[PDB]
């Protein structure tokens, strides 16, 4: 569903966006497709920052950051079940996280 790309940053992007939601391995036995969501979120970020520089990295960052998080399994899932919607998490404040 989320747009391919072809940028070198995106793809890096991406792959470590599904890779912060392979955490716990809670992914698996959801069965969600960490891939495409890792695909849908940053597509969400690309589209409102528009460019592939710092904004653009902080809030990968801070997505991922957040995905990691020990303390807040929940968010993760909610976003591997699709309850919370990769595009609202792509604009999540860290108070809303
Ligand atoms: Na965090
Ligand atoms: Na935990």
């Amino acid at each position: 569903r989320a747009p391919s790309t072809s940028d070198s940053v995106r793809l890096k992007c991406r792959e470590m966006l599904a890779a912060a939601l392979r955490t716990g391995d809670d992914y698996i036995a959801i069965g969600a497709d960490e891939e495409e969501l890792g695909s849908q979120i940053e597509e969400a970020i690309y589209q409102e920052i528009r460019n592939t520089d710092m904004k653009y990295k902080n809030r990968v960052r801070s997505r991922i950051s957040n995905l990691k998080d020990a303390k807040n399994p929940n968010l993760r899932k909610n976003v591997l079940c699709g309850n919370i919607p990769p595009d609202l998490f792509a604009r999540m404040t860290a108070e809303e996280m």
